[PDB]
């Protein structure tokens, strides 16, 4: 049973409760009786340290099995390697991906220095969900599709979403609120 959602940023000094949507997510979802929603400005905001972000996961926003954490581009990284050592509730990727993009401040973050461990993450979340567009500047589809189809997300495809930067997101709401239903578990592919 899911106790609270935890959102996890992507990398940048925007702070948290007023840069792009995580606010106007954060009082949605403390609109719901008995939840709560955890946002915080992470430490080292601009190259997202894994070495940084998972143990402030851990500690600081208290990440565990009854946990649904919604992480966003660099979040999306971070919650994915988190999964790889802990037990999650549920995981939600907004704008994921798998490689640096050749990019160095990616390539600076550690995140990418080793293969995904899919079927950990796969194992450890029961529930993966996962928002992406076709039209997103940063990053390529197929990087996106990678993360979908290697951890056999729920997919929330758009085509004109960019790397969701807008200040509203209700379709965030409904998953939020569908996986306080605890619905069924549909049937994937667990393999060594």
């Amino acid at each position: 049973s899911p106790s609270k959602a935890v959102i996890v940023p992507g990398n940048g000094g925007g702070d948290v409760t007023t840069h792009g949507w995580y606010g106007w997510v954060k009082k949605e979802l403390e609109k719901i009786p008995g939840f709560q929603c955890l946002a915080k400005n992470m430490p080292d905001p601009i190259t997202a340290r894994e070495s940084i972000w998972l143990p402030f996961m851990e500690t600081e926003l208290h990440c565990d099995e009854k946990t649904i954490i919604i992480g966003h581009s660099s979040g999306a990284i971070a919650a994915m390697r988190y999964a790889e050592t802990h037990r999650v509730y549920a995981i939600v990727l907004v704008s994921a991906y798998t490689s640096d993009l050749g990019d160095e401040n990616e390539r600076a973050s550690g995140y990418f220095t080793r293969p995904w461990q899919w079927e950990k993450i796969k194992a450890n979340c029961p529930y993966i969900v996962q928002f992406g567009s076709t039209d997103d500047p940063f990053l390529p589809w197929k990087e996106q599709q990678e993360v979908a189809d290697r951890l056999e997300t729920k997919l929330h495809k758009f085509t004109d979403c960019g790397h969701f930067q807008n200040t509203e997101f209700h379709e965030l709401i409904t998953v939020v609120k569908s996986l306080l239903k605890v619905p069924a578990l549909e049937h994937h592919h667990h393999h060594h």
